[PDB]
C-alpha cells in the first residue's frame, strides 16, 4: 500500500487529525443521551453531557463536512464505559462527558455508542481514508475515596462486566493508595492519585494483563491510533512494556500527553518520546506558535529557534503531533483576537513537520478559556469559513507533497515578524511563507529556495494575501512585498530517484514485527532494508513499492539500530536511527533495593546484560530509582521493563556525577515471568 494509504497505522506524518471531544461534536442518536441530571440538552453546562456520540461522527463523515476539510484522521474521546455517576463538586454537577473517568475498559460508554457503533465507526472513517485513534486512559478508574465508599462509583474497575474490586476495600491491591499527588515531583505524580482519580496499580498482575489485553481488543475492533492520557503520570518502565504490547501485536501510531508550559523545556519529556515507543503531543511546538501567533510574547526566531531545535532533541520529529490547541489549553483564537492569527497558525500547522492534530471547532472560530469553557458544543458546521478553506487547501498537501510529510524544515528568510522557511525531501519542496505583523507589509528580498524556476501559484489562492512566486534562475524568488497578515504556501513535487526514508513505525519491537518504512525513491523492485549492517532481502521483505516498505526485523540482538534502505540498483537512503530491536516481549518488574545509601547527587541505577537493562553500560543504566512513595531511602524502587520468560543478570550502582559506585558481589539473576509483573526485592551487596 502507499506511505499515505488509510491502512498505514504506523504512521501518520501524511495526515491531519481532527481531534474531537465526541459529547461535544453532533449527537446523531439522541435516543442514547444521559437522562435526568446527567444531561444538558443545550449544552450551556459545559460539565453535563450535551449528547454527541458515534454516530453523529458518522453523520458528519458520510455529509462531507470533515472529508471536505481533508482532514484523515479523527482522535476521539476514550470509548470506554465510564462512571454514571454525576458528581457535585462544590456546587457543579460534573459527569463523564469527556470519557476519561473509566470504569470498564472492555465496553463502550453508550452514550457514545454500542460496541457495533463503534464498528459502524471505524468502517465509515475507514471507507472515507479517514484513520480513527482513541483517547486511552489506563492511569486511572474514576473519582473515588475509599473514606465513602458511596462517592461516586468509588472507583470501581469491572472486566467486561465482571466487577474486579473497588477503592475501598482494595484487599487486591489493584489501586494506590497513598494520598493524592501535589505534583512535586515525578514519582511522586505517578504513584500518588491525580486529584480524586482512583490510581491503578500497574505493578498489580491483574491490572497489568487486563489493561494490554484490554488495549488488544480495541486493535482488533481496528483503530489505528492510540493518544495516552498522563504519561508523566504512569511508571516509564509500565508504559515501555505496554508499548512493547501494542507493538509486537497490532503496531499502530501511538502518542501520549506529557504537558509543558510556556518556555518549559524538560530532557524528561525528551527522553519519553525519545525511548518509549510512543511519541508525543508536540507542546514544545504548541506554546511556540501561540507565543509567537497568539500571545506576541515571543517574535520569529523564537519559532526559529524552536524549529531547528526540536528537529534535533526529538529523535523522531515526524511523530510528533502538533497543535496550536487542545483540551487542556484556552482556545487559540480570542474574542478580541484577530481571526488571521488563528488562521496563520493553522497554516502554519498544517505545513510544520510532525503530525498536525486540528481542535474541533477550530475552524468554526470558537474561543473559551480553560477546561471546562475549551469543550463548548461546536456552533456551526459551516463549510464556507476562511478557516476551513485554509484546511482544506493546506491538509491535502500532505498526502501529495512529502516535503510536507517528512521534509526537513529550512529557514529561507526572517525578521522579527515574517518567517519563509521550506520544507525539502528529496526534490519535493514546499515554501510557506508568514508575516505575522497584521499592519506592515514586509520587503522581501534576496530569498533563494530550492524551487525548479517557476511562476508558483499561491496553494492557499490568496485567501490569507499570499501571491505567486516567480522563481529563477538558482531557485532565487523575483523580490515581493508580503502583505500585512500575508501568508502563502508554494510548492513543487516531482519523483524522488533515491532512497529516502521520512518515518518508520513501529520504532520498538521484537524480531518477527513488521515495521512501516515510508518516504520516497524506494522503487518497485524489492531491495534490500538494513539493521546496522544485517542485511535483510527476498521474503522478510514483507511489501516493496516506492513509498512504503514493510519488512520483518532480523533476529539482531537487542539494542538500538539505524535503518538504512538500499533499493534494486544498490543507492542507499539516509540513515533512520534509534529503532529499538527489543529482546523480546517485555514484562514490568519492579526493582526494590534495600539499604542502599547515597550522597548528596548520589542516585541507585540499575543495569544489567540485556539491552533493555543498558547491556551493562553504566552511562546507559537504568535510573535514577525512586525513594519516596511506594518505598522511602535507604530503599530505592523502579519497574522496569524487562524482556519476558529469561534470566537477566543485573547489579546495581550508585552514580554521582561520572563515579559508578557498583556494588559488590556477585551478579543477580532473576527469571522474569512471561507475563503479569513481578518484584525483585533484594538488599545491596558491598
Ligand atoms: C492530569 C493532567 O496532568 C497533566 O496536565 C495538566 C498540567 O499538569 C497542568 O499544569 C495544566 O494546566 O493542565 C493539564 C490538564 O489538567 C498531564 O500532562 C495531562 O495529561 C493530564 N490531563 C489529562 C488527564 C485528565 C484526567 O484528570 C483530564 O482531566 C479530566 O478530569 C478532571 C477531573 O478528573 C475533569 O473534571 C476534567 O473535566 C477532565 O478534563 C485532562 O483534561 C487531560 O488532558
Ligand atoms: O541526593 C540524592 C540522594 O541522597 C541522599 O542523601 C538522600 O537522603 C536521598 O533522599 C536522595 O535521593
Ligand atoms: O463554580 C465553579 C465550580 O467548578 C468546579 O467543578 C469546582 O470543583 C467547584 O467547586 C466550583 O464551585
Ligand atoms: O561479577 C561482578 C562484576 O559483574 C558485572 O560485569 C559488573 O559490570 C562489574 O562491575 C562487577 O564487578
Ligand atoms: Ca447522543
Ligand atoms: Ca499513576
Amino acid at each position: 500500500a502507499p506511505d499515505t494509504s488509510v491502512s498505514n497505522k504506523q504512521n501518520f506524518s501524511t495526515d491531519v487529525i481532527y481531534q474531537i471531544f465526541t459529547d461535544r461534536f453532533s449527537d446523531g442518536n439522541p435516543a442514547n443521551n444521559p437522562t435526568g441530571a446527567a444531561f444538558d440538552g443545550s449544552c450551556t453546562n459545559l460539565r453535563l453531557y450535551c449528547g454527541g456520540d458515534w454516530q453523529g461522527i458518522i453523520n458528519k463523515i458520510n455529509d462531507g463536512y470533515l472529508t471536505g476539510m481533508g482532514i484523515t484522521a479523527i482522535w476521539i474521546s476514550q470509548p470506554v464505559e465510564n462512571i454514571y455517576s454525576v458528581i457535585n463538586y462544590s456546587g457543579v454537577n460534573n459527569t463523564a462527558y469527556h470519557g476519561y473517568w473509566a470504569r470498564d475498559f472492555k465496553k463502550t460508554n453508550p452514550a457514545y455508542g454500542t460496541m457495533q457503533d463503534f464498528k459502524n465507526l471505524i468502517d465509515t472513517a475507514h471507507a472515507h481514508n479517514i484513520k480513527v485513534i482513541i483517547d486511552f486512559a489506563p492511569n486511572h478508574t474514576s473519582p473515588a475515596s475509599s473514606d465513602d465508599p458511596s462517592f461516586a462509583e468509588n472507583g470501581r474497575l469491572y472486566d467486561n462486566g465482571n466487577l474486579l474490586g473497588g477503592y475501598t476495600n482494595d484487599t487486591q491491591n489493584l489501586f494506590h493508595h497513598y494520598g493524592g499527588t501535589d505534583f512535586s515531583t515525578i514519582e511522586n505524580g505517578i504513584y500518588k492519585n491525580l486529584y480524586d482519580l482512583a490510581d491503578l496499580n500497574h505493578n498489580n498482575s491483574s491490572v497489568d494483563v487486563y489493561l494490554k489485553d484490554a488495549i488488544k481488543m480495541w486493535l482488533d475492533l481496528g483503530v489505528d491510533g492510540i493518544r495516552v492520557d498522563a504519561v508523566k503520570h504512569m511508571p516509564f518502565g509500565w508504559q515501555k512494556s505496554f508499548m512493547a504490547t501494542i507493538n509486537n501485536y497490532k503496531p499502530v501510531f501511538t502518542f501520549g500527553e506529557w504537558f509543558l508550559g510556556v518556555n518549559e523545556i524538560s530532557p524528561e519529556y525528551h527522553q519519553f518520546a525519545n525511548e518509549s515507543g510512543m511519541s508525543l503531543l508536540d507542546y514544545r511546538f504548541a506554546q511556540k506558535a501561540r507565543q509567537v501567533f497568539r500571545d506576541n510574547t515571543d517574535n520569529m526566531y523564537g519559532l526559529k529557534a524552536m524549529l531547528e531545535g526540536s528537529e534535533v532533541d526529538y529523535a523522531q520529529v515526524n511523530d510528533q503531533v502538533t497543535f496550536i490547541d487542545n483540551h487542556d489549553m484556552e482556545r487559540f483564537h480570542t474574542s478580541n483576537g484577530d481571526r488571521r492569527k488563528l488562521e496563520q497558525a493553522l497554516a502554519f500547522t498544517l505545513t510544520s513537520r510532525g503530525v498536525p492534530a486540528i481542535y474541533y471547532g477550530s475552524e468554526q472560530y470558537m474561543s473559551g478559556g480553560n477546561d471546562p469553557d475549551n469543550r463548548a458544543r461546536l456552533p456551526s458546521f459551516s463549510t464556507t469559513t476562511t478557516a476551513y478553506q485554509v484546511i482544506q487547501k493546506l491538509a491535502p498537501l500532505r498526502k501529495s507533497n512529502p516535503a510536507i510529510a517528512y521534509g526537513s524544515t529550512h529557514e529561507r528568510w526572517i525578521n522579527n515578524d515574517v518567517i519563509i522557511y521550506e520544507r525539502k525531501f528529496g526534490n519535493n519542496v514546499a515554501v510557506v511563507a508568514i508575516n505575522r505583523n497584521m499592519n506592515t507589509p514586509a520587503s522581501i528580498t534576496g530569498l533563494v529556495t530550492s524551487l525548479p524556476r517557476g511562476s508558483y501559484n499561491d496553494v492557499l489562492g490568496g485567501i490569507l494575501n499570499g501571491n505567486t512566486l516567480t522563481v529563477g534562475a538558482g531557485g532565487a524568488a523575483s523580490n515581493f512585498t508580503l502583505a500585512p497578515g500575508g501568508t502563502a504556501v508554494w510548492q513543487y513535487t516531482t519523483d524522488a530517484t533515491t532512497p529516502i526514508i521520512g518515518n518508520v513505525g513501529p520504532m520498538m519491537a521484537k524480531p518477527g514485527v513488521t515495521i512501516t518504512i515510508d518516504g520516497r525513491g524506494f522503487g518497485s523492485g524489492k531491495g534490500t532494508v538494513y539493521f546496522g549492517t544485517t542485511a535483510v532481502t527476498g521474503a522478510d521483505i514483507v511489501a516493496w513499492e516506492d513509498t512504503q516498505i514493510q519488512v520483518k526485523i532480523p533476529a539482531v540482538p537487542g539494542g538500538i539500530y539505524d535503518i538504512r534502505v538500499a533499493n534494486a540498483a544498490g543507492a542507499a537512503s539516509n540513515i533512520y536511527d534509534n529503532f529499538e530491536v527489543l529482546t523480546g516481549d517485555q514484562v514490568t518488574v519492579r526493582f526494590v533495593i534495600n539499604n542502599a545509601t547515597t550522597a548528596l547527587g548520589q542516585n541507585v541505577f540499575l543495569t544489567g546484560n540485556v539491552s533493555e537493562l543498558g547491556n551493562w553500560d553504566p552511562n546507559n543504566a537504568i535510573g535514577p530509582m525512586y525513594n519516596q512513595v511506594v518505598y522511602q531511602y535507604p530503599t530505592w524502587y523502579y519497574d522496569v521493563s524487562v524482556p519476558a520468560g529469561q534470566t537477566i543478570e543485573f547489579k546495581f550502582l550508585k552514580k554521582q556525577g561520572s563515579t559508578v559506585t557498583w556494588e559488590g558481589g556477585a551478579n543477580r539473576t532473576f527469571t522474569t515471568p512471561t507475563s503479569g509483573t513481578a518484584t525483585v526485592n533484594v538488599n545491596w551487596q558491598p
